[PDB]
């Protein structure tokens, strides 16, 4: 999965079972766009904030402006 090894890549650490969970249940269930996923992940990179909690923040304030599409942030 391209996106679980960019985040283990970043985070220099496999991906436990329950973040395995919580990325399917964000891109599946909540139907987040796993490229608008990975650019929380470029951001917290480029803030030098590499940290699970971090990029889930990003997402999570996403979300709470109706964003769940790369395109909506803008492609
Ligand atoms: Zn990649
Ligand atoms: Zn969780
Ligand atoms: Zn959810
Ligand atoms: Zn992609």
């Amino acid at each position: 999965n391209a996106l679980v090894e960019d985040f283990e890549r970043e985070l220099g650490r496999m991906l436990s079972p329950f973040e395995l969970e919580d990325l399917q249940k964000t891109v599946s269930d909540d139907k987040t766009d796993p490229d608008l996923v990975r650019s929380a992940l470029r951001e917290a990179v480029f803030n030098g904030k590499t940290n699970w909690n971090y990029i889930q923040a990003i997402l999570r304030n996403w979300r709470h402006e109706g964003i769940s599409t790369l395109r909506q942030v803008e492609e």
